[PDB]
């Protein structure tokens, strides 16, 4: 099966890819293994498959760490997640970005049953696993649990069955038969537990699917829209219709391929410690326990030789800053478009640890609307901070057309040139805050309000008459023939590979 | 002579140091020498030597580019500076900003005159020169003069006698006999104008010397306090006398070994058009001339086989970054300490083009003051931006002891996970403003107040009980024997040199 479509032929592509180090001594789940993926996400190194994994019985697992990380050259560096869409490795983030927007309109491509698949080859029943067996990985040294839940996908279902959620949240083993984890607003999972609650007759249909598809992985990290079926825009975004099996304790359906399957139920009533846990901050705060969400886990299925993914989150360069960032970002984007906003390109700087989005404005397009940077900058806080693609995001940068917003360097060069700090920002107190951020949850003022702003680094003539500046740069204070000349003389003057 | 008394022997330094390409070969000081020099320091090249410059006649002149730029790699990133001051050119940025320092408790130590120098070797009175007919670069496409005066230092003596201050001020050609610069508040070449034009009675004797001795041409950079005259402040950093000669046509002393010396006046009364010019936040704005201060030359005098150093400013990484920002900061350090703040280390982000300065709290110390966010804010804010010092910077950030602010990453990564906008901050209007910057001189409001702020990425609990986070990294995440092993391991398992 295609990389995109198997979790399993992404690990193969991966291999080829010279993109893999495969370990086969033994390595502990208790941090060894969490360990070595955080160095090689500081480093951008290959990503490490533990096939003798301390703890691993009758197929219950093998992990994959950093599975969309960046890789070391620049002319590959978004090949894992290329990987995970059928592009090729040398994708810009634009196309990367571009092709998960793609479904947006699009009709969904409704996904097919099938009677059986690979995540069917083995079973357990509730007398028959306990979580706490198995090789269940301890991600950091503080972590209030082992985070069996870091890149998988939860499958839960409105009542009326009209709207099927794909997502990933965060969840650790309580007992032998029960999870607890994340679930929070505006999030799908809570959104839709809260259907569930209002109704208040049963528990939560609910399966978790590790090693699904790459490409419903993405579309599980993604911010598509309230009531939109994943599996459909997957199909829509792939041109193909997913293979699902049903689950064997729930009318749930699940990929063929899945590596892991649990199926049970989300409470509708019960709590248990959750946390704390590394996070795509940068943070942990040993101790900080708080009641989460309570799942039971009545039967798993799983492949042959089965691969759990994982992700070492934390400090720079992990899954949370390349998928939550750039994907809360494309749809941003999007989102700015459809209010008739002249946003071109959005992207979540790295530097910024995901925090801020940089907007690209078409200023030719803003020229025309014959405005004023309060004026703008209060529009596009409105459309954004209101809207639940936002959540993660506390800065917006405007930027103009000169500035590649996926270059970190030239956003911080544009921000901290072209925005006079207080004059040229505008402070939003009063929309949904991201506690996990540590100056909100942590921090001095409500976790879960404010604390956001928008900083323009348009220049004024942006908005009349047109940029009256040109960088003092080699690019743009030189012409073109000397910088030619300059360049072809260059090794042969005695100064000193785009692949490497 | 050492090479951090005497440019002559700087420039062999950094041959030796194999950081120097001598270009032989006809090289146009219409931009091709800029361009060139501005490449060299967008990639950290080697600095280079020109050697044969179209339109040096009898002597006049050479040009050394990027004289205090970076080398590429991590271990001697520095050494250019180092190489301004005796230190090894493996120094720290903490190491360079300490012998900066390091004569402010110190008594001065005054120069020495002596008959004559190498400066004395060529001589030109007021009918034998011509600057328009001297091989004066053009910096950048669009500047509005060719700019002699980038790395010279300027030297003007109270009226009394008391003080004699050397600085940087740009300064371009006007025409044969004349030079048109900045002059302007609060700097030291500006004060001492402004005794000068209430005295009312004769232009401000003056002379410019290019290729000082690079100790001193660092504390031209440097803004130690008002009153006190560079060369003392030089003679005792470096432990020495600095030997100077008089000029010719008037009672300053310049540097013995200065490669070129202008002497003359710098009018009270008369002004000419000034810029524009690619400047340090990587900016021009093309047509932006304005009046500036006007200088009349009387004679020139200068070593045989003259080399002119030159700075080709604007985007990262050049003089006006490494210099202006850096020693600023370190100055900024030591006024936060004489003011009994808790500062331990300050430095200038290269990501921030220079207009912020991290502060690192020694948080031990800050814990004992039993203060707040806002209180402390706003203490740090006042001295610093009320002060001369101040001047340049426009967003101070404190951070505690566990960022090193010599890092931008980790600067970068506390303000934005640490500081929550808006709360978190202290806004500045009523202080001098930096108008160099495109938000304050082109930008929506006065070009020379405000627009200044204290960002606090202090964390709550460090004015309390103290830090109550790990980093959730490699080093703070992973005991010991643990990481140690990692590492070991590292290119066993299949994973991937510290001069490179
Ligand atoms: C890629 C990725 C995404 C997420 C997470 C992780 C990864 C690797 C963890 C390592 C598990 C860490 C955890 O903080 N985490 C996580 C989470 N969202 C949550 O509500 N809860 C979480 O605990 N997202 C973000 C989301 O997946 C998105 O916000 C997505 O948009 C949700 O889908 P939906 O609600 O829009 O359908
Ligand atoms: C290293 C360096 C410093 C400066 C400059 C440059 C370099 C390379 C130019 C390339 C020439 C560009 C120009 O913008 N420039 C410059 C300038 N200060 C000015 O008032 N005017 C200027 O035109 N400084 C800064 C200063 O030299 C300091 O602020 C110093 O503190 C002054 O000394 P003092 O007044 O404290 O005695
Ligand atoms: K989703
Ligand atoms: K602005
Ligand atoms: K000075
Ligand atoms: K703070
Ligand atoms: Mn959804
Ligand atoms: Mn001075």
């Amino acid at each position: 099966q295609p990389a995109h479509l198997c979790f399993r032929s992404f690990v193969e592509a991966l291999k080829v890819d010279n993109d893999l180090v495969e370990i086969n001594t033994p390595i502990d789940p208790n941090l060894e293994a969490a360990a070595i993926t955080r160095r090689v996400c500081e480093t951008n190194d290959k990503a490490p498959l533990f096939n003798n994994l301390i703890g691993m019985k009758n197929g219950l697992f093998r992990i994959l760490g950093a599975p969309g990380s960046l890789r070391k050259s620049s002319a590959d560096r978004y090949g894992r997640l290329a990987r995970h869409l059928a592009l090729p490795p040398t994708a810009s983030m634009r196309e990367i970005l571009d092709k998960m927007l793609s479904a947006s309109d699009m009709p969904p491509i409704p996904p097919t049953i099938v009677p059986t698949g690979p995540c069917k080859e083995n079973s357990l029943d509730d007398s028959e696993f306990d979580l706490t067996e198995l090789p269940v990985p301890l991600i950091h040294k503080s972590d209030g649990g082992k985070y069996i839940q870091t890149y998988g996908m939860h499958i839960v279902q409105s009542p009326d069955g009209t709207w099927t959620n794909w997502s990933i949240a965060r969840a650790m083993v309580h007992d032998k038969n029960h999870l607890t984890g994340l679930v929070i607003p505006p999030q799908h999972i809570w959104q839709i537990h809260q259907m569930w609650k209002k109704e208040g007759r049963s528990d939560v249909p609910w399966a978790l699917a590790f090693g699904v598809p790459p490409a419903a992985i993405m579309a599980s990290s993604m911010p598509i829209p309230d009531g939109v079926t994943e599996a459909g825009y997957v199909g829509a975004m792939t041109g193909s219709s997913l293979e699902l099996v049903k689950c064997d304790t729930n009318d749930l359906y699940v990929p063929a391929t899945s590596e892991i399957v649990l199926e049970g139920t989300l409470s509708i009533s019960e709590t248990g410690p959750e946390g704390p846990f590394g996070q795509m901050h940068g943070y942990i705060f040993p101790g900080d326990t708080h009641l989460g969400a309570k799942y039971k886990v009545n039967r798993i299925t799983y492949r042959n030789n089965a691969i759990m993914p994982m992700s070492s989150c934390g400090r720079l360069t992990d899954e949370t800053h390349t998928m939550i960032g750039s994907l809360a970002a494309a749809e941003i984007r999007k989102l700015c478009q459809q209010n008739d906003l002249p946003i071109t390109d959005a992207f979540a700087p790295f530097e910024s640890q995901v925090t801020w989005v940089a907007l690209r404005v078409d200023t030719e397009k803003l020229r025309a609307m014959k405005t004023t940077s309060e004026g703008f900058r209060k529009r596009v806080g409105d459309v954004v901070f209101n809207h639940k693609a936002g959540y993660t995001i506390h800065r917006l940068v405007l930027v103009g057309d000169d500035i590649d917003v996926y270059e970190g360097k030239d956003v911080l060069w544009a921000f901290s040139t072209r925005c006079r700090p207080g004059m040229d920002e505008t402070l939003f107190e009063d929309v949904r805050g991201f506690p996990l951020i540590p100056y909100m949850g942590h921090g001095n003022g409500p976790a879960h309000r404010g604390g956001k702003v928008v900083s323009d680094a348009l220049m004024p003539t942006e908005y009349t008459t047109g940029r009256n500046w040109e960088a003092a740069d080699f690019n743009q204070s030189y012409p073109e023939d000397l910088k030619q000349k300059v360049l072809d003389n260059w090794t042969k003057m005695g100064f000193s590979h785009h692949h490497h």
